[PDB]
């Protein structure tokens, strides 16, 4: 009685294994995994053994793995006995002797072949699942992995790894001191809400994305799920400026990694160009709406009505003239504004330019800070920034990473756009300063739920992250005001279906 | 054979339990805290016991606690069989009967007696201890816990507690003697190098953690600083910097600090509170003269502000210690033509604070309460660029004030404490000026360094235990916030390891 685990490598959607006899891509990390996971053992005095199938073995052109020992299902092929690496039996049931008998082998591994896997599944002979989902879907296969069954549940999903711009991630599915615990337990009941433990309490399991996964939350998309969970279990219920009260909580952080993948949330299908237009709008200095409505972008249409502005005292402002916000602190900070047509060229500090003179010329400084919290200019503006603060280190590899502090975080709406918009624009600053892009940290202050979007993202806690997609860039632009929507090209995004939100204005 | 527990609360220096007969201390939630600890079971139809001296059975008036049995140690008192409830045996040895015989004892409780504790743990009865740490040292005691014995480890210690002003900590200690998500974590590690995020944030190896056998339960938030100095230990990469001194450095970390229930200043190192508190009365002020900082005995900002250092970075027509438009001229007088330290600024710029303190107390629940520091226009007239650099505060619906900073550069020997102890005194003062009581305090810091000249020093710092944190209270309520002085500040069970000396970098 020993354990027995599948390996397989699958696509995200349709579970796709194989096309023609061969594997539908070519990563040459998976097949280093799956070479560490068989060859993991305990026993220096045993081997692992291998099921796979006849084609399989086909596959991989009929010779041995080194150090373990392969065990062929075929009705066919002869049972030979020269080779004491390669083993032939008849059917997947009696090659399960190596439980019965052969105490040198320590671990089974059920390898490969779609008829294998589904007759290993309904045969109930599977311990364990190592998965690696890879995010190709618009190819041909012909040979599937079979649906996992109900009695498996997920306990691990590492991060998102890249190999020539292909995404993928590595799943593990399981079949289903305490007086640490008591103590703190008691010390709750005795203190109340003057225990700070009490005050931000773990989420229930009904509002935690993927429960079973609890010591293996590795893929960075759960930063933002898990602080979904917290909002919804911790959130002070408490009114603001517009009609729509939130559920609050105060001062938290999230982290994405941008080596590998591209932070853009899967469990609901984001909308990447206006990111990328609102983006680029900051970066060319723009205050102008109407050039964001006429690009199809109306997420600065609440904020910038003829009504709104008479509302909050700028009723003498143009239609969608929103004043000296993102982008105009950005490039011409203290800079005395007028109306949204004039010429502001040369007035002001211009904070990108100086930003990445110093991120080529001095990359160690610790100075690297773009501000958009102007006090002398707040009551001109249309909105306060909420993404107020940005910092940018150069790593000794020659990475750049981007710290970011947030006033004021709609969870629904504004967060995963500020999650993507942050990690284009940490791109084109390291594409235009000759670095790769590194990490992105994001820390909230008023991180709060709109009430009217509990329904919306507890739907979006249901669904399973999937691996981060791919993020390139067509060409290498001279200034970075000179990227256009045609030089990004998403690679490998397959997120779930979009999950409407209103704003609050 | 079942579990066997001391539980007792001892002084944090000298581990005094009591004093002519009575506790040296009156805090309600120990005695609380023992009662549900010493109840605590899992058989319903079973009863701890609770193994006591004689002395302390007179303490406790000599009535029975409800739904236990008490156990009392003395060679004089009558083994009456009247009380189901109190049984007497004549040492300490024949009283651990409870383990041959007696199935209807679940759980076993040490409750009190230097004496009864000395030979309990000589005899090596003693499976865990629940000790609770008074911040109480300037007082007589009688009777003392005996020192723990090194067969045990400390594997919890909560957050610091305050009763009556008195600080107190909550500490379990054990006599000591899937792996299938650690192994395939293991092995993508392997696989990708430092392309796998985790690599670039490896847990911190034992010898430069802080009391280490504390795996699940590193609850005190002084771990929060602790902590952060092994991740920088372990991950930092070495780099240079304007200075001629060299860091280990990270980016993008945060702490944790409550403030409801104690004042997050560092145990295992004293801190010149004194100074931290002149240098924010400084801030509030509005003032940027440093010779008015070192006429009171500071000099931390003497180095930043000499005639060389001010010739070095390109300000040698400024006076000796005019520091520019710093901390306190962008919380006063932001966007202001600054000039010199001597001349008036008195409606000058946009005085951030008093439009804070006005927001705070006019519109609670904006979030909008937003004090910052980084002026790019400013930034060249300044001796030092601001290190912590925005923030942020918070009302909660209990009437709470919490603080959120994002600081861009931090030196993790000498500017954390500082920049922590400050901006809780800050949140305290802003609290009571506003009508608040303090909440929480979070930290958000992009390069957190070390400088290679404290190595030595922070390892010494990692070899020491945390004890509880102090409290701070004011000993009267200001008018206006600019009206603090040092003498008001009452540092109430501040008891730290030694100083350690770290030179700053210029
Ligand atoms: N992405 C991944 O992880 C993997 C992908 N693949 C891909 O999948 C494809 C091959 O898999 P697949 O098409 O399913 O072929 P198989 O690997 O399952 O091999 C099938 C053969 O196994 C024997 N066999 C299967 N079931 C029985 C049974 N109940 N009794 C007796 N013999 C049995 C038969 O051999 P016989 O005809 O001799 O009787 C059968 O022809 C390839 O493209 C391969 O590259 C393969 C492994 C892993
Ligand atoms: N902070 C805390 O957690 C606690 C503090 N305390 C404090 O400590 C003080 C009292 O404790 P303490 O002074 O140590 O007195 P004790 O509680 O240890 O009681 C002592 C008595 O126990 C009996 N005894 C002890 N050892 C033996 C033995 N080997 N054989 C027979 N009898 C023995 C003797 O009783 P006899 O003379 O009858 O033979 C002895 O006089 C009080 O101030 C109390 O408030 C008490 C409990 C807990
Ligand atoms: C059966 N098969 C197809 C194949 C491809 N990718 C997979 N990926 C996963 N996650 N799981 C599988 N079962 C799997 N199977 C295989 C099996 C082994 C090798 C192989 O060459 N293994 C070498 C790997 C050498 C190296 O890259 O280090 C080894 O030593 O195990 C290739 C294809
Ligand atoms: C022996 N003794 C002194 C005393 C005081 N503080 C301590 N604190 C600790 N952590 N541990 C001790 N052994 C301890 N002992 C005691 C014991 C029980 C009670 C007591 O009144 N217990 C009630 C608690 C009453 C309450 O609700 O406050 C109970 O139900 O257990 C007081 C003093
Ligand atoms: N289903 C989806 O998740 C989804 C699908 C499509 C879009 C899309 O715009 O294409 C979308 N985003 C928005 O509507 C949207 C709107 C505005 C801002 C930024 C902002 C400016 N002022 C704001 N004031 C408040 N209260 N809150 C905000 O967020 C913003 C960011 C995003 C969401
Ligand atoms: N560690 C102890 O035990 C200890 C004991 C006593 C004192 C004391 O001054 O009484 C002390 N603090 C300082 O020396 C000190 C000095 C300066 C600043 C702020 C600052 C301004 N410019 C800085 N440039 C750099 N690189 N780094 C800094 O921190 C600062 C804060 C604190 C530490
Ligand atoms: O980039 C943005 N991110 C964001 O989260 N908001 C949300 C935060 C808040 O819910 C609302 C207005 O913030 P406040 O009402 O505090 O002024 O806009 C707006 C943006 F433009
Ligand atoms: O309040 C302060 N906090 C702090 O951490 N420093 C340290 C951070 C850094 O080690 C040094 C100079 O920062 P920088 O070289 O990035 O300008 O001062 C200075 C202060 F005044």
């Amino acid at each position: 009685e020993k354990n027995v685990s599948i390996v397989v490598a699958a696509s995200v959607l349709s579970s796709g294994i194989g096309i023609n006899g061969q594997l539908p891509w070519s990563i040459s990390e998976d097949l280093k995994f799956f070479s560490k996971i068989t060859n993991n053992k305990c026993d220096s005095n045993k081997k692992n053994a291998l099921i796979m199938g006849r084609k399989t073995w086909d596959s991989i052109g009929r010779r041995p793995l080194k150090n373990r020992i392969i065990v062929v299902i075929s009705s066919s092929l002869p049972q030979d006995e020269a080779d004491p690496n390669v083993v032939v039996f008849r059917n997947l049931e009696d090659s399960i002797e190596n439980l019965m008998n052969d105490d040198s082998i320590e671990n089974i591994f059920v390898c490969g072949g779609e008829s294998i896997y589904r007759d290993a599944l309904k045969d109930n002979f599977v311990d364990r699942i190592y998965l690696t989902r890879v995010a190709l879907e618009d190819i041909e296969f012909d040979t599937y992995f079979p649906e996992i069954p109900e009695t498996f549940l997920p306990v691990y999903m590492s991060q998102t790894f890249c190999t020539k711009n292909i995404s993928y991630d590595f799943m593990i599915f399981e079949k289903q001191l305490k007086s640490i615990d008591d103590t703190v337990d008691l010390l709750g009941e005795i203190f109340g809400i003057r225990k700070m433990g009490n005050r931000h309490k773990f989420p229930k399991e009904e509002i935690y994305n993927t429960p079973s996964i609890r010591f293996g939350r590795e893929h960075y998309e759960f930063q933002y799920l898990d602080l979904l969970s917290r909002v919804l279990e911790n959130g002070a219920y408490r009114e603001n400026r517009t009609g729509i009260s939130t559920y609050s909580i105060f001062g938290q952080m999230m982290r994405f990694d941008m080596r590998e993948s591209f932070p853009l949330l899967t469990t609901k299908k984001v909308a990447i160009r206006s990111i990328f237009e609102e983006l680029i709008w900051f970066i060319k200095g723009d205050t102008n709406g109407n050039h964001l409505i006429e690009k199809k972008v109306y997420i600065w249409s609440g904020n910038g009505s003829k009504e709104y502005l008479e509302r909050i005292g700028l009723g003498h402002r143009e239609e969608n003239d929103l004043g000296p916000i993102y982008g105009f602190q950005w490039r011409h900070y203290n800079g005395e504004y007028k109306t949204m047509h004039d010429d502001y060229t040369g007035v002001g500090v211009d904070q990108l330019a100086k930003l990445i003179e110093t991120l080529k010329n001095n990359p160690k400084d610790r100075r690297h800070i773009l501000t958009a919290w102007n006090p002398s200019a707040l009551s001109q503006m249309a909105l306060p920034p909420c993404h107020v603060l940005s910092q940018y280190y150069v790593t000794n590899d020659n990475c750049l990473s981007c710290n970011l502090y947030q006033r004021s975080c709609d969870l629904g709406l504004g967060s995963p756009f500020n999650i993507a918009s942050y990690a284009i624009l940490t791109m084109m600053l390291a594409q235009v300063c000759g670095y790769e892009p590194g990490e992105l940290a994001i820390f909230i202050g008023d991180a709060h739920i709109y009430e009217n979007h509990l329904t919306q993202l507890k739907e979006q806690l249901s669904r399973t992250p999937r691996p981060f997609p791919q993020l390139k860039f067509k060409r290498k632009v001279e200034n970075i005001e000179d990227f256009k929507w045609e030089d990004i090209e998403l690679i490998g995004y397959y997120p779930y279906p979009t999950i409407k939100m209103d704003m609050a204005v």
